[PDB]
């Protein structure tokens, strides 16, 4: 193995950069050539691949986004793109790839590798929905955008005695929503994985007003439904005085955490790591807060299991 | 006079509690007691009135909201409303008010001033939608908020070639989104105050893609129509690849920043001078680069004038 | 047992606040009663102990500090401050204790329990510094305020091709050190646990300048040397330009990030659980990515183990 | 005039890029052609020139620091340098040159202007120090990054009872301080252009610490005294628990506020509108919160004056 490859694919997420870095130093410093592949797959099967040198990689690790861009490819799937891909592959003379994405870019990690061109995915994303993994790059900084944001609704709802019913991204996971939700004492927080009683939730509410308290907050996974969904429902079951909010794509955006720029740093180096020792086929992770990897085809039988304890914990915290 | 009160009302701003510390130290500084009106004008008709000590204003100059609360309340506007606002004041041997909010509150601060306790409007609100003021308290706070957001969304989007239309607060004021669209780089900015051509809009945007630009952005003032709205009537013109998002009331709260907690500091100290003097009936705020006041009558007959030329020099900024 | 003290010790950090609601409002919903004990083992001697509601910790959760305040106290090690600090828990009928600090606060978790007053030990420092736990609370705070600090260095640094050398706090431990360096990308990281080499730290910025780099960093624990003591030293290796920053007390505020927040939440409730089954000096941290509890004892046997893999991970990132 | 230049010189200062993006773009806007010129003054003698394409403006709004970097250059005041670049200049066609700095860097604009290569100065500096002007680009975000270091100061002196003494910023100029000071809530603020009393500001701690106030604030001008020489001093008119912090050059980074790229833009555009009406050797700032500029000789005669009222105002606020 003498050349690597890189690309980001799917949503974008703080700390693509920072693991493009660490990826090509980690790589440069063991004697691999390194070249970006842009726009994803889809850059993949255009061509659009260039030679990444050292310096290229220099005042990336605070940068936000991903500098190769990322762009969806459904042909990529398929025999077509795949055998496309590999000859431009074939052409700039990559021997692996690493993938930076989300668990759906990690199919075509698997299919690179079945075609005799190890490759590595490497988690990207804000969701924190990938299986055997703790985290991933991007959900630290989407926590704290979404916290930041929600510290100030809590101001103003405070000022005027008011409840607020607030998305956060997440996809089809609660991750972002428990951790957010705990972190800004959310009365109530709503999720895909677990069952909610909107009855209930009224009812804490009331109690709260009872008990004095000046702001009430809801937070609900744009994967259950919207706010505005929400809100409605809950009025049914009492009269607040209440406002829907939907964080929206900020959550995808921002300078990365003290956080997500070393765990991008720790899962790049371990990317090249598994190249060298000869190794394909598998996605880096956190478990038991150590690095890990897997076969990404064990990931595709397996489900993202979340902290779903915060919403006992929330239970009492919440008064 | 012996005895000043201090009420916040209409929708809250970062730095109201700021402008609170201001008036109540520099009125125990000179000698007057000062007294705390809960829930604006409705609180004022409750009776909520209770004595403010210098040490009671400690911790509160980086404190978003405030603390006092703020309630609307129609029935003050009458003389209902009035005169047991009125009796109150009596019962607790206030002889004056400030009022700190919206050019709205200046009406009671007019009505309580023709009853013989003479008041001040200070300007509390993020809008920036007062006659006679080039700043309100607030208002600084939220363009960096609504700034800090869309560089977050800017982020993505340039990772993925996405075009964002984004509403930003305001109510029927356009203050906010040219300031914050100036300093986000939009593409476009869209204002009650001044007319918008979506076609036009559309063709930037096009002409941006083709000179190989990795983002786009629409800043649309609430008071115009919804970013989805906004979004709807641009795909006429053009198939494009957007989104829509509503920052919403992030906009109303955070720790105030450094602008609005001195203007707060020094519009606070010239109300309690002002009333010092034996004044009453104005608002102070800010013209031409200082500190001024005015006839609450004046402004009555007066519209807020925004900088409309940063919507010509955007026109040139935006490629 | 039915009534709980809460003190906090030591240096402060973000997030103790957040731990005092966390105990207090689990406390609660377990049918306990709840005392702060304000300025740590020194008003617990004084008897400044008084009655927490769960309305008494709304509005917590986001604030830096400890409300209760903190202060040094060498006589409770002591036997004369032990008895005296026990007749005031006696005399307020609390059984039990929960102590938010350093592992020096550690000491008087377990007198108390020694004297009858089972009591816990709670991570509340910035340094992450105390054994058996991978996190204290205020750790990830300072590794932002950090970060954020010297991403603005490296700004000033790249327009002027400047080398920074920056302390960083920690007391004696290299983990925010090592952390924040990684993450803003230092050319050298100086810590207390590992050795150092000012020779080969200085070849690395004149290999990073010959090869066109616009800027250096040399991340410094304030446990080696000071910066100014550090660029000394450098200096004599070659002619740099040069600067010398010490971060200072910031790194002691600021409002708690997501992480501090949530990991103060979980440990204030695992503190409560363990009183609740009758258990005593414990202290509660993180392993392997989990809540744990060991015996106080078994701390001061052990010393700290940091993460010092980052040293070899940084030596690769660093061109 | 077909050809411009553009520099930035003396420190940097957050928001120059955006300033590059104003006169770039609006030139362009305007039919010219526009050049970069990289180290200022010292690369315009080097001949680092370039031509600046609208495209190459782009994501640079947001960006900390000069992307063109600066450099100090003694030669260039003399008649040697300015030959040499005058040279380059007319080796690159170049008619005319935005200089972006500090007053100090104005001296070269008028040289370049006394030569036929009419030119326009533009304040880019934190230190806010530049005679007929109340604003330089990079103040506002100085104040910010102050205002929000400082805050943090005080969450961890307030929990400790502690009295801080900072030294922010500014050069010869206490503009920073002041307002800073003021946004903080200082005890006291000490500046190079107003008289200071020690004892008088250790009588100041004295009552507060008598009054109950928990924590202490003392800013500091850098151009007065180091905080730890301001320390020592107080330390001789009562025994205070007390530290003293230096904040550094954090203060010169950092992404711009809304204000700081509204405040380059308007600037930027102006400068080239200046230059296209055949203009030269002015400076351009804001005087009466509107755009202003002068002959750069006027300034030449004439001081910065500051807001001094603020040390009135602070002083009633302080308690």
């Amino acid at each position: 193995m003498k050349r690597i490859g890189i690309l980001t694919s799917g949503g974008d997420a703080p700390g693509m950069n920072a693991a493009v870095r660490a990826v090509t130093r980690v790589a440069i410093a063991n004697g691999l050539e390194v070249f970006g592949i842009r726009y994803g797959f889809a850059g993949l099967v255009a061509g659009d691949i260039f030679p990444l040198e050292s310096e290229d990689v220099a005042h990336l690790i605070n940068v936000s986004g991903t500098f190769l861009y990322s762009a969806r490819y459904p042909e990529f799937a398929e025999e077509e793109g795949q055998l496309a891909g590999i000859e431009q592959l074939k052409k700039h003379g990559i021997d692996a790839v690493v993938v930076i994405g989300g668990d759906g870019s990690y199919h075509g990690a698997l299919q690179l590798t079945r075609h005799g061109f190890n490759s590595i995915g490497l988690p990207g994303t804000i969701d924190n929905d990938i299986p055997y993994t703790d985290a991933t790059i991007g959900y630290d900084t989407a926590c704290m955008t979404a916290m930041d944001a929600i510290d100030k609704i809590r101001d103003t709802a405070s000022s005027h005695h008011r409840v607020f019913i607030v998305n956060v991204m997440g996809r089809n996971c609660g991750d972002i929503a428990m951790r957010v939700g705990v972190a800004c004492g959310a009365d109530a927080i709503v999720i895909p994985e677990r069952p909610y009683d909107v009855e209930e939730i009224a009812n804490r509410l009331k109690q709260a007003q009872e008990s004095g308290k000046d702001h009430g907050l809801v937070v609900v996974a744009e994967g259950v439904m919207t706010a505005d969904q929400f809100m409605a429902e809950l009025k049914k079951y009492g009269d607040f005085d209440v406002r829907a909010n939907v964080l929206g794509h900020m959550q995808r955006g921002g300078t990365p955490t003290v956080s997500d720029r070393v765990l991008a740093s720790k899962l790049g180096s371990e990317a090249v790591h598994l190249l060298l020792e000869g190794k394909g086929g598998l996605a880096v992770g956190i478990e038991n807060g150590k690095v890990t990897s897997h076969d990404i085809l064990d990931l595709f039988d397996e489900s993202h299991r979340g902290d779903y304890d915060l919403l006992k914990l929330n239970a009492d915290l919440s008064r």
